[PDB]
């Protein structure tokens, strides 16, 4: 059993824990979480884990003690008082193998190495990192991971959806250039009301309007697909929706492909080399049908449009549940190396 | 010389047209006057929905009622609303109505919309993409193509009044080879509040609980107002939990490789020149809340512009309710200037 | 040995009733089976609305179609939906339907609901307050008052199924002199997405853009299930931008002076004893998002309980879609046991 | 012109400034804002003031410089760098007479006295205070303010609505006791997603559910109406709405009155002693008709019900715009004593 410790038991931290529990019920997971770190007490963390506004209530019973939270008889050391850097957490004492860094403040590998120095064997950053050992999207460049990587980045949720769509289009037809627009759900980093913020777009009320923000999912596509480095760029549009997002990639193809050709190539890729990561839809679905869906990219074949050499591909993705299931699959791949 | 206007369908677009007409009269840039309104409800409900609005708030004028006419302020509008049959049953000729604004949504076909003309109307303006209409007009694009020989007039969609100025500037300055569109739109009344039956299984879902991808012909029928771009554009729509206010995201391949500053300066010159009042230039990090109750038909956001070689992505905001209705008022004044 | 059920109105309550039946069948506490569903749409839209739900997510079972029948998983439900007329036109006897769950909302009057009985149904359950019905039953309150001689059975409001357990515990333990309630309800399909015509000018406004205060007969008609409280209770409703999930706030004057701890202890004993399955006791800081997809009729929130002398305010949550539909499942199983 | 300095240019602060500008356009205002403090640069404050998600765009042009933000012909020194206590802000150097405390962290008069030490003549806290000189609700106990008060508070947004309703009910029929439930708009103190918070109820997603929270609006009614001290109590329920709230007071009356009697007493009070504070409405209005309404209490006569002596009175109020107009009117009343 791979011992995992979460740093930042927020939305992604609790989604990773719930996806790990669901994947253990499905049998495709072996790691267990033994520690969680956050800037709050165990009572608040246990209440936020039991009652979720988006994922509902947890089927297991959740209890507390004095420093640990008890779920299904299992116990997780709520080592949350560590308000300093990641090197202050006692991962070595708890025997934690893989650490899921999900605070949002330690995206730099120079800082993210504090987990490794504290006793951890490997670190998985749940966001685009800097100076990281490798940026992995499960199903795209997961084969490029040997045993010589410790600061591993699962990239962004948008990157985990754009990479499969761009991989199929480039490997089957070739990508000359593309511009994407991900229509994203609002996240905790936005303001509920009009208040100060480093981003004047996300400074506005998140639930009252649509805030166009930036993203590095397309500009950093070379981190997982080096042949597409500098060929993609785009931004994001935060809509009043809790979870569930969609990517709208408009790309010029090297070879002219029809709508039927692109849809047939995505259907064969979803049921083959990308089975479990990419899913093919021929049904008129909405984002409510994407909430709690573990797939990284949900290709919507109905919204495909092609003129001459320019093609628009639309693919859904759950920014919380789908990305956390990839963090579970990545923690299992790294745990297989430990 | 006041043009007499009659509204068929006093819904969201109908009341926004009356409010934009009243606001343009207070500004002095309007001469038409609405004299009649028809719906499928009594005059008390129409007067209440006009006074109290969830998006535009309360009306600054007092609103009263009688038995067959609704009185705003020093103004009387014959609430000829009992006419629930075809458009020919309405007494447009008896009431002396010059221009009829069709805003019900069920009379988009010019074959049925011709009943207004048979009923005594001089010109008919459909507030939606029509079929077999005399002309499809987008103010600021092909408004000059309207002479005196048109009676069944149409004003295209809310999305079209935003895409057309953006594609016109890009083609006149850099040339458009082909482009694809995704308009992020506010939800409209034709959507269901909860999951219920609907001809569109996408719009059948809860409008405020998710994003419904639906189809649109704004880009596919761009040749109706820009024949040089006919068949060069296509796209769809994505309804989001917002009452009013939408945005268009056009990714287009250009004939000539242009820079970000070139595209922004070209749109800025158009907004300050030939498209003053139709296109607006924004160099500030704005959001859709700033677009609510904005009379412009296309609000170009220069900060969201991106380009790769010749492929450019242009983002432009527009209020699908207020901005479109102000264009309907300007179109009614243009039609009144002919007859 | 399986009681055959047919749903008239496969809307929100209709699909929630079918999903609650399937979940109760997987738990083993249900024997009735739904064999027919009538709606104003084809079987394709019915299967799509059943498979994909905006609140309840996707169905774990696979859903297929044919030409007139929608196949769940192994089971087939005749989508007898062409019956767009009154409830007497549906062929319940030809389909062999024993109990009919009326959930269209347009056939709440017993003069219409009797059409199911004339069509071959043995018993009818209206998922709403009815007029001139045989009996109005709230499970856990007056469920004993049902003998074999009732056919026009009506389950009360979702608000009544939450207010009745509160008023029952308060009256049986402390006595109720008078009370005034205010239920904070989620928006429902009968409201408008934008400002449009409606019989209720309050519910005529945009449901998700504001809070619409509407009236309700939940508290005024409590005497139908507790005669000792007839006329002693009254209240209204306040629709808030929420898909599913509501809460009741009952301010009641008690006959005997009781403390906050005494009221919470009596409700905790009732939830753990006489009202196990209908009333739930919560000592955790819960919100309405913790109430969605909860089968309990009333979820008493002990933290929000307050009293001043003999005036007490009791707060209890309830899921107006899922929790109410489970009570329709239990009522259909009880009536099916009477056959 | 009364010199005013804002400490906390957030939602309430910018609502106070916009209400001051609108009241100056109406002609019934003389105060002028000269400073603003907000733990963010002048550029973010100028952008948040020009563009509002609820109040729309500002009709005046808004520009910036290096430390001051320009309205139109008016320049306001954005003294926002004062990140320490209120005693460190230079109110005396700028010549500010009255200071509007709107941060929410200096409600206690022990810390709020820093404004007076910094050179301010009077202090107006935009929230319930502790150890304050006097708690004033305009239209109720505003006459109890002489020149011998320096640290004044305007109570809560809910109190400014319950006080007129409780005053009319007590002066006409008498109040034995009452329990209220204010259905409130969500505010900045709530979380957008499920995250840690001092209040586990307000820790949940504010826009995805209703958060029941406590309030001292009814419990502290004795600060402005001593005869009702301890006779009123209630809580709050935050609903997914940006601005605009409503109070639902169920109160036992000393004399059994009818629905027509209570509605007639409220109509005469709104047309008499409470003209400008209480609004009477006979139309089926909703909260969208209450947004941006300067009244302190909008009595809805249609939602009134009675049985014996227990009556339920419903009154709307805009927690943002209406409360800020009461702050503007209070600043004009306090400035009249200088
Ligand atoms: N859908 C998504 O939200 C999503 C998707 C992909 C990636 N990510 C990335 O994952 C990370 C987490 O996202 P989220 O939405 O769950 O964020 P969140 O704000 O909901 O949770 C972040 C957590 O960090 C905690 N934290 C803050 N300071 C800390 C400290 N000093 N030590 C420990 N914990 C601390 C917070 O208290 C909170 O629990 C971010 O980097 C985000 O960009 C998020
Ligand atoms: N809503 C927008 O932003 C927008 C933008 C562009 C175009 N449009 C189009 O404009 C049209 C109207 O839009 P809306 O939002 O005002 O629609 P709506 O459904 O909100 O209002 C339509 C009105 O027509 C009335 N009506 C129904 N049947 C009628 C009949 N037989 N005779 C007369 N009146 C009748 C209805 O009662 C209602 O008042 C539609 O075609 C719509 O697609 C809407
Ligand atoms: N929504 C709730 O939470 C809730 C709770 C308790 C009771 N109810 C009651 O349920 C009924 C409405 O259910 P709902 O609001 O959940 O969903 P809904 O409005 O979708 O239910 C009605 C359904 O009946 C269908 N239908 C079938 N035959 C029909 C016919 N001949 N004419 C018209 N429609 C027909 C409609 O198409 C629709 O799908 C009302 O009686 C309401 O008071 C609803
Ligand atoms: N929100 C309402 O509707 C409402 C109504 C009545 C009273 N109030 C009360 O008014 C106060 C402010 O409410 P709000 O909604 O404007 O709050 P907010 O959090 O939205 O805004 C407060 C502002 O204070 C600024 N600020 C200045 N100095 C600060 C410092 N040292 N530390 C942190 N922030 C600092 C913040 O940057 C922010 O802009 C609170 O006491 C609140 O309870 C609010």
């Amino acid at each position: 059993t791979v011992r995992v410790g979460i740093n930042g038991f927020g939305r992604i931290g609790r989604n990773f824990y719930r996806a790990l529990l669901a994947q253990q019920e499905q049998g495709t997971a072996d790691v267990e979480v033994v520690a969680a770190n956050d800037i709050t007490d165990n009572s608040t963390l246990a209440h936020l884990l039991k009652f979720d506004s988006i994922l509902g209530r947890l089927p297991c019973d959740v209890g507390l003690e004095g420093d640990d939270t008890i779920v299904v008889g299992r116990a997780k050391i709520k080592a949350l008082a560590v308000r300093e850097g990641p090197a202050a957490l006692p991962w070595g004492d708890l025997g934690v193998d893989v650490v899921v860094e999900s605070t949002g403040l330690f995206t730099n590998a120079a800082k993210a190495k504090g987990h490794l120095d504290a006793g951890a064997k490997k670190v998985i950053i749940s966001a685009p990192a800097t100076d990281e050992d490798i940026t992995i999207v499960l199903g795209v460049n997961d084969d490029k991971y040997d045993g010589s990587q410790n600061i591993i980045s699962n990239a962004s949720c948008t990157t985990n959806c754009l990479a499969p769509l761009a991989k199929v289009l480039d490997d089957e037809f070739g990508i000359v250039k593309g511009l994407m627009t991900t229509i994203h759900a609002y996240t905790q980093d936005q303001n509920l009301q009009d208040g100060p913020h480093k981003d004047l777009r996300r400074a506005r009320a998140a639930a009252l309007n649509i805030v166009p923000t930036s993203t590095g999912a397309a500009k950093a596509i070379g981190l997982v697909m080096p042949q597409l480095k500098g060929k993609l760029d785009g931004y994001a549009l935060r809509v009043p929706i809790p979870t569930g997002s969609v990517t709208d990639l408009t790309v010029d193809l090297s070879t002219r492909a029809s709508v039927d050709e692109i849809n047939a190539a995505f259907k064969a890729a979803a049921e083959g080399r990308l089975k479990g990561i990419l899913k093919y839809y021929d049904a008129p679905i909405v984002s409510s049908d994407i909430v709690t869906d573990p797939h990284s990219s949900i290709f919507d074949s109905g919204l495909t449009k092609v003129i001459d050499d320019q093609a628009k591909v639309v693919s859904w993705y759950d920014n919380e549940w789908g990305y956390s299931n990839r963090l579970v699959d990545l923690v299992t791949l790294v745990g297989k190396s430990l």
